[PDB]
């Protein structure tokens, strides 16, 4: 036997339009925010999505706190930003959560109209936001308390779809982003059940957030990311969304104590990013959020702290460095190709065709049992590791040799 997976991409990719990244602005003062920004413009990135916790914005009813949070679209304008923002969680006083719960704000709204009006009252006093997103993972036990209630979402979604159309018809409304695939503790499906609930009648943007263990999948005998991408983006494709998102996945750099993710610290991340991004790049996504811009501080969990393409100082992470290096290569703007012709690609590739602007190709490539492949139509191309940053010519006089890793690497050939 001899498995290898390809990929081409259904459409071209323009990294500005495509690529965006989770963000935590809030979390920081806008010094140290506006640092993070230009670490993310440095990238040719504009796109940013942004947490809401309507908790934290309402403290009691109709008492706001909004002075960050004016300050900060203020500045994402001034930065010339696209944001996407979502709210979640229920505030105090509109809660279904039990009166000694713990978790008052993870029980859904008692009145889904109430946390539309609050929607819509946000995309009133915020125009220059470019998309508002409805709540957040409601298939998750942790978003959706006590159980997950598709009936109950959709009513969240329908509610808040007619109120923020109502104060910008032509703006996107955007679906909450389902965990992982959409699966639910029951063994269905969100999406499956939001279709039966006539919810794609709504158009709103469908998005999830595909978390796994390693980048293709969750076992090195399972890799199967790309069969189950393709799979629930065909079901959307067919339900007639408007647009797919993903907008959220990545990795941790935390030491640990291990908690779901198993400990590959900051040069894993940086490997396992750039794989993932290869793969969702070339798979039917519109627009993709990478999680996250930055490092966290101790009021995030200790696997949380730890997302970011840069430290608590607003400096590049290896992940980072290996992004930057990777942008660079592939231009701005890449259209879909076919790879090399090889001889002996190893067992377990991945491999990945591309045009970029100039002209010439991108083959980006890895394999788990790492090797050599070779190519046996080419006489000059150069090897890129963007986790290293070394280039290395190659040529021959009747084809090319070229080392295969278990790690991405980005062959640029004519
Ligand atoms: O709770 C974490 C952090 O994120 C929120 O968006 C803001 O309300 C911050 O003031 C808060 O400290
Ligand atoms: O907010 C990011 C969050 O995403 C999902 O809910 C899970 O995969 C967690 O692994 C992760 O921390
Ligand atoms: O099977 C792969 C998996 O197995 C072990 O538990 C650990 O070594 C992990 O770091 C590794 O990724
Ligand atoms: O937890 C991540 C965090 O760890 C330490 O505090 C420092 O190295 C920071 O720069 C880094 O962002
Ligand atoms: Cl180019």
């Amino acid at each position: 036997h001899m498995e290898i997976q390809v990929l081409k991409a259904p459409r071209a990719v323009v990294w500005k339009d495509f690529l965006g990244v989770n963000a935590q602005f809030l979390w920081f003062s806008p010094e140290r925010y506006n640092k993070q920004i230009d670490r993310l413009q440095d990238l040719g990135l504009e796109w940013v999505r942004l947490d809401l916790h309507w908790d934290r914005l309402e403290t009691a009813e109709d008492q706001y706190q909004l002075a960050s949070l004016d300050q900060l679209v203020k500045d994402l304008e001034a930065r010339q930003l696209k944001s996407v923002f979502y709210l979640v969680g229920s505030a105090r006083f509109i809660t279904t959560a039990p009166f000694y719960s713990p978790f008052q704000d993870q029980y859904p709204p008692r009145d889904p109209e109430v946390f539309a009006r609050r929607m819509a009252m946000l995309s009133q006093r915020y125009p220059s936001v470019a998309a508002w997103q409805v709540w957040n993972e409601p298939n998750l036990i942790g978003f959706w308390r006590p159980k997950a209630d598709p009936e109950g979402y959709a009513k969240l979604l329908q509610a808040s779809t007619i109120a923020l159309r109502m104060v910008d018809p032509e703006k996107p409304v955007v679906s909450a982003g389902m965990a992982f695939f959409s699966e639910m503790p029951d063994g269905r499906t969100m999406f499956d059940a939001l279709g039966h609930l006539g919810v794609e009648s709504l158009g709103t943007i469908a998005t999830y957030h595909p978390y796994t263990q390693l980048p293709e999948g969750n076992y090195p005998w399972n890799l199967d990311f790309v069969s189950h991408a393709n799979q629930i983006n065909r079901a959307l494709r067919n339900a007639g969304v408007p647009a797919i998102w993903s907008t959220e996945w990545g990795w941790s750099a935390y030491k640990g104590p291990k908690e779901l993710q198993d400990i590959i610290g900051v040069e894993g991340q940086a490997d396992y990013v750039l794989r993932r991004l290869a793969l969702m790049s070339a798979l039917d996504y519109d627009r993709i959020f990478l999680f996250t811009l930055s490092d966290l501080d101790q009021r995030a969990s200790v696997r949380d702290r730890d997302y970011g393409l840069l430290d608590l100082d607003a400096n590049p992470k290896p992940v980072y460095l290996a992004l930057q290096r990777f942008l660079k290569v592939t231009g701005p703007k890449l259209r879909p190709a076919d790879p090399p012709v090889t001889e002996d690609l190893p067992d377990g590739s991945f491999s990945i065709g591309w045009t970029r602007e100039d002209g010439r190709n991108v083959w980006l490539f890895w394999s788990a049992r790492g090797g050599n492949v070779r190519l046996p139509k080419l006489k000059e191309a150069t090897l890129h590791d963007p986790l290293s940053g070394k280039v290395t010519p190659l040529s021959g006089s009747d084809g090319l040799e070229v080392p295969v890793k278990s790690s991405l690497q980005m062959l640029v050939w004519e």
